[PDB]
């Protein structure tokens, strides 16, 4: 699939406002991520024992590991879809590392789209959430494809 140079405008527009706070957005990101979908939360080794969404807000480490999650997602939208480089280590890390399903790769998909939904819907309206649908969709299309080729069908 590819998107269209207005859809990337759209995408990279509401990612602009998200990198006025980047701290901010993970954090909410990744709250939502572990209230909706809590099985995910045992894959973190370093925060799986956080019990309540209070000591998720107070969690220095899981900010800052927010903060890395982001940036690293920003750097391969605004590749407008020639993200290949990026996407090797990654790729390589969750497959065979952290061993992250592609159905947890929809879930977070889904909480990043949620957060953008809440914070920003005068940048977010449907014709913007359908072009960052498309992008994450796009990324998580050739994230599977490279979970194949490394030997993982998670
Ligand atoms: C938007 C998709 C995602 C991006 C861009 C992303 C990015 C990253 C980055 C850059 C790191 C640090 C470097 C590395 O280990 O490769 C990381 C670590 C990790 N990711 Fe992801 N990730 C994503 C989704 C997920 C999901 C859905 C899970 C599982 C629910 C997950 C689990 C992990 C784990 C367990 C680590 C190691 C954390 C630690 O122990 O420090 N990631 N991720």
């Amino acid at each position: 699939m590819v998107l269209s140079e207005g859809e990337w405008q759209l995408v990279l527009h509401v990612w602009a406002k998200v990198e006025a706070d980047v701290a901010g957005h993970g954090q909410d990101i990744f709250i939502r991520l572990f209230k909706s979908h809590p099985e995910t939360l045992e894959k973190f080794d370093r925060f799986k024992h956080l019990k309540t969404e209070a000591e998720m807000k107070a969690s220095e480490d899981l900010k800052k590991h927010g903060v890395t999650v982001l940036t690293a997602l920003g750097a391969i939208l605004k590749k407008k879809g020639h993200h290949e480089a990026e996407l090797k280590p990654l790729a390589q890390s969750h497959a065979t590392k952290h061993k992250i399903p592609i159905k947890y790769l929809e879930f977070i998909s889904e909480a990043i789209i949620h957060v953008l939904h809440s914070r920003h819907p005068g940048n977010f309206g449907a014709d913007a959430q359908g072009a960052m649908n498309k992008a994450l969709e796009l990324f998580r299309k050739d994230i599977a494809a490279k979970y194949k080729e490394l030997g993982y069908q998670g």
